[PDB]
């Protein structure tokens, strides 16, 4: 109940200002996102570019103000495709000072893969679940439809 209240009240603060997925190599914006991913209760949608799917290494860049401080703010993403797990995406932020605005960006470092599921059959068949957590406090949990396009 208290948590409740607590948990409003950084969401009530806090935005996503946008998302960019880059080229990690080169800093080249793929896909610029302006919605607000972070709203729970809407089923968002993003297209990114089927392009994203041969390149070597993505960063995600979340831009984010929030008027409340946080201890420890992180994320959990679990994609679904045809309603099955995919894979799971864990991203710590850490401490937030209130009243700020973040630009944070995400990089997961592995081998590039060289086979793919076709943008074809992913698009609009994938679902991104994201909790928004501070600590274990859960502040969101937003849904995004992907189309590659
Ligand atoms: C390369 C990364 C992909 C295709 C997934 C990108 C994620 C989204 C678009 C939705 C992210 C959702 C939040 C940050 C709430």
């Amino acid at each position: 109940s208290a948590k409740d209240e607590r948990a409003r009240e950084i969401l009530r603060g806090f935005k996503l200002n946008w998302m960019n997925l880059r080229d990690a190599e080169t800093g080249k914006i793929l896909w610029q996102g302006t919605e607000d991913l972070s709203v729970p209760g809407v089923e968002h949608e993003a297209r990114v570019p089927k392009k994203i799917l041969k390149c070597k290494a993505v960063s995600r860049e979340l831009n984010f103000s929030s008027t409340e401080q946080m201890e420890k703010f992180r994320l959990e993403q679990k994609v679904y495709f045809k309603g099955q797990c995919l894979e799971e995406w864990f991203f710590e932020f850490g401490f937030v000072i209130p009243n700020s605005t973040n630009t944070w960006q995400s990089l997961i470092e592995a081998a590039p893969e060289s086979q793919m599921m076709p943008a074809s059959v992913l698009t609009g068949n994938v679902i991104i679940e994201t909790k928004f957590f501070d600590d274990d406090l859960l502040v969101s949990t937003s849904r995004v439809r992907l189309f590659y396009v």
